[PDB]
């Protein structure tokens, strides 16, 4: 078996093996890169996702989300207020000052460091899940807004044609800003793109051991429990490596630099932080080697993960005896 120990493999293709997506997944997945959760990709040096960044700052931020921690340092839960619309000019310009910059540091580790010892005292703003693509169109390899779609996989897959679509989504990140610990919507994969900015740190549990962290977050989190049967589709709760350590749960950590790709595989467990103001761009997909796991993917019924309009379909199909509970849930 290749990757034994799950660890989070990194991959430099030349400009020819950047050609054909899929293969270059199915390459990966040879190497058992699948095995961490979570892999880098870094483009071949000639590749570019569009020519410059200059003239971003109008997109809008219709609603940024400040993230309110509660709980202690390394075991903590995150919900989002809603704040008033801002232009990404507007956001660069909070992100950048006093009361949200990054501190001083040393290095990656000395400033994960000071994140986990202090996340929980401030609430940054967060520009998340913003409809959009900052790709060129010209852009012909790996250009997110341009990959084969979801309905399109389960279609070719299963023989079955679904309503849906499937586009990318837009991340403006500042210092702290804060991605809960999770799998994709019925464990996609999911590809992220760092277009601009400063790093993003990543944790990842191996596939394999999922079930070790949703039993840990039980156990630290035991009301949410409670309340539901999959609350980690919530996207709330944090754990630090710290924790994960002390509790023998397995994982890795890796930072992605801006003009770096990171893929996440089905039901590879992730969370994170990002250092400063950055822009990232990320979309799920789906494989062959996917449908399996979306038709095992827990689902949130409490209501409260209230998610796209596409994932009615995968449950339909995927797990129809799911279906009728989860969409009482949906609606
Ligand atoms: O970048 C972020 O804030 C979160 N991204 C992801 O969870 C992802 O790409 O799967
Ligand atoms: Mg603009
Ligand atoms: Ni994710
Ligand atoms: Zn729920």
């Amino acid at each position: 078996a290749q990757n034994p120990n799950c660890n989070i493999m990194i991959f430099h293709p030349t400009k020819e093996e950047f050609n054909d997506f899929d293969k270059y997944i199915a390459y990966m997945e040879s190497q058992g890169a699948h095995r961490a959760g979570l892999a880098k990709i870094i483009p071949p040096k000639e590749w570019k996702a569009r020519e410059t960044y200059d003239n971003i700052s109008e997109i809008l931020i219709a609603t940024p989300l400040q993230q309110v921690a509660s709980g202690r340092a390394g075991v903590f839960t995150q919900y989002h207020k809603k704040k008033k619309a801002m232009t990404v000019g507007e956001y660069r310009h909070l992100a950048n000052s006093k009361k949200y910059q990054t501190p001083p540091h040393q290095n990656f580790e000395d400033l994960e460091r000071k994140y986990w010892k202090n996340r929980i005292y401030n609430s940054p703003i967060y520009g998340a899940d913003i409809s959009g693509s900052l790709f060129d169109e010209n852009t012909k390899q790996w250009n997110l807004g341009h990959l084969g779609t979801i309905q399109d996989l389960l279609e070719k897959e299963c023989g079955v044609v679904i309503e849906g679509v499937n586009t990318p989504y837009l991340y403006f990140g500042m210092w702290k800003t804060t991605f809960a610990w999770h799998t994709e919507d019925m464990d996609l994969y999911s590809i992220n793109y760092l277009h601009l900015g400063e790093p993003k740190t990543w944790y990842v549990v191996p596939p394999e051991h999922g079930q070790r962290l949703e039993r840990l977050a039980r156990e630290l989190f035991p009301g949410s429990s409670r309340g539901c049967g999959a609350f980690l589709r919530h996207k709330v709760a944090l754990i630090s490596p710290t924790v994960l350590k002390e509790n023998g749960i397995p994982f890795n950590r890796i930072t992605q630099e801006a003009g770096e790709f990171m893929v996440t595989f089905p039901y590879g467990y992730h969370a994170g932080f990002n250092h400063g103001f950055n822009c990232a761009e990320a979309i799920n997909f789906a494989t062959p080697r996917w449908i399996d796991y979306g038709k095992m993917a827990s689902q949130c019924s409490c209501g409260e993960a209230r998610v796209t309009f596409s994932m009615d379909a995968f449950v339909r199909i995927l797990q129809p005896e799911r279906y009728d509970l989860w969409k009482r849930g949906q609606d």
